[PDB]
Parts: structure tokens; C-alpha cells; sequence
């Protein structure tokens, strides 16, 4: 019944209140079968809604673009990449024509082309599409909106795949700046963006800068519960009488990361500490 704002370009404005009930049902079935990956049913029904809609309002209409966008994504999941790119451009052309060059639906379609090219390793081609979507999101939502930040994270990983590390660090820091000011410092996106930037640092050999971000994430996590963390204990075990001295999903990964890093550093007692603490945090 409900759908993410990220897939809004696959749905009719508001209800679709004035869309004939037949075309509304036909749309819901296309969506339903495509979810189950049952493309035998999904495609004809889509081709039919497309045919039915072209008769009613012509090819250059927002609803044609909607059914094209749905179909284009079915073709992409079928690994029919060239066909998918064609429909999305056709859908882009219509949306530019009927809704404006800087409409949210346009940004959505560009983010679909960029994803398609990127997942096919055509990062250079994807990059401007992603940047146009970002210039649209800025215009519409404002330069400090969390959705503008979400977009920066996608652009930064697109640039990372091209080794453009100076642009990457900038985008990740701009996105972290937004998620820290516009959202809480204990918002999950803050830790997510930090791990992403830490990954970039790792590529570059900046192990110490990544170690810092892992520690920062693990500190605000502990300080939320009881304002020493697992890593201070790890560093204590690394350095080292009647009885012995016996002893969030975005955090469990950070523990796997810092454990991996300590191991990379050859700090094995500190590594085992976090590696064991990660296995515990998973279960």
C-alpha cells in the first residue's frame, strides 16, 4: 500500500484520482508482479497500460513516463541494459517537456540512468546525470536538505570509483555537515556517512584518518549509553594477582571495520578484542 519517496517516479500524482480505474488497477498489477520478479505478467500489462495511455493523452504525457520508468526498471533487472537506457531517456525527454527541466521527477529519472550506468561501470557517463539531479534537488529542497546530503553520498561513491578523491572527500564532508546540523549528531546517517568517508581514506592509505572516524562513531555510541569504549580496552589489551583479570546495525559494521584495521596494522590483541566484540554484536 505504501512506497518510499525514492520510488515516487513509479507512481501517479496524488491518488491518480482522475486516471480511469482500469489504468490504476493495471498500474498496481504491473508494480505487484514486478516486485515478485514475475516479468512474464509484468511486461505485457505494462505494454498494455502504455498503449491504452498513448491513445488517451498521446506519447508526451507524465503517465506515459511513469509506465516507461516502471518498464525500464523491469528491463534493467532482466539485464536488458541498452533497452532500459532508451526507455529512461524517452521518459526523461517527456518529463522535461511536460513538467519542467528542473522538476523532482526529472531528478528521479536521472538518478535511475546514473544508477544503470554506474552498475555497468560507466561512471564517467553517470557522473553529470547525478550532478544534474543534485542541482535540481538543491533548487527544489534547498542546499542544506537531508535529501541533498543523500544525493552527495551517491555522487561521492560515483567519483570514488573514478579515483577523484579530492571531490569525494568534499562531497562526503558536505553531506556530513548537513546530517549533523539538519539532523541529530546521534542520527544513523551521521555514522553511515562517516564509514563511507572512512572507506575513501582506506582506498588512499589514510589508515589513521579512517581509525579516527571509526573511534568517533564508537565513542558517541558509548557516550549515548553511559557518558571507556571497546577500542580503549582493545588498546589496553595490546599494550599488555590473587584472582586473574577475567571479563545499532551501523555500529556492528564499524566494529568489524576497526577490528579489520587493527588487524591490518598488525595490532592483533586489539584486533581480536573488536573481532570478538563484533561477533557478539551480530548475535
Amino acid at each position: 500500500h505504501h512506497h518510499s519517496s525514492g520510488r515516487e517516479n513509479l507512481y501517479f500524482q496524488g491518488g491518480g484520482y482522475e486516471i480511469p480505474a482500469r489504468l490504476r488497477t493495471l498500474h498496481n498489477l504491473v508494480i505487484q508482479y514486478a516486485s515478485q520478479g514475475r516479468y512474464e505478467v509484468a511486461v505485457p500489462l505494462c505494454k498494455q497500460a502504455l498503449e491504452d495511455l498513448e491513445k488517451t493523452s498521446g506519447h508526451d504525457h507524465p503517465d506515459v513516463a511513469t509506465m516507461l520508468n516502471i518498464l525500464a526498471l523491469v528491463y534493467r533487472d532482466q539485464n536488458k541494459y541498452k533497452d532500459a537506457a532508451n526507455l529512461l531517456n524517452d521518459a526523461l525527454a517527456i518529463r522535461e517537456k511536460t513538467l519542467g527541466k528542473d522538476h523532482p521527477a526529472v531528478a528521479a529519472t536521472l538518478n535511475n540512468l546514473a544508477v544503470l550506468y554506474g552498475k555497468r561501470g560507466k561512471y564517467k557517463e553517470a557522473e553529470p546525470l547525478c550532478k544534474r539531479a543534485l542541482e535540481i534537488r538543491e533548487k527544489v529542497l534547498g542546499k542544506d536538505h537531508p535529501d541533498v546530503a543523500k544525493q552527495l553520498n551517491n555522487l561521492a561513491l560515483l567519483c570514488q570509483n573514478q579515483g577523484k578523491y579530492e571531490e569525494v572527500e568534499y562531497y562526503y564532508q558536505r553531506a556530513l555537515e548537513i546530517y549533523q546540523t539538519k539532523l541529530g549528531p546521534d542520527d544513523p546517517n551521521v555514522a553511515k556517512t562517516k564509514n563511507n568517508l572512512a572507506s575513501c581514506y582506506l582506498k588512499q592509505g589514510k589508515f589513521k584518518q579512517a581509525e579516527t572516524l571509526y573511534k568517533e562513531i564508537l565513542t558517541r555510541a558509548h557516550e549515548r549509553e553511559f557518558g571507556k569504549p571497546i577500542w580503549m580496552h582493545a588498546e589496553e589489551r595490546e599494550e599488555c594477582t590473587s584472582f586473574g583479570e577475567y571479563g545499532s546495525p551501523t555500529v556492528t559494521t564499524t566494529l568489524k571495520n576497526l577490528g579489520a584495521l587493527y588487524r591490518r596494522q598488525g595490532k592483533f590483541e586489539a584486533a581480536e578484542t573488536l573481532e570478538e566484540a563484533a561477533m557478539r554484536s551480530r548475535k
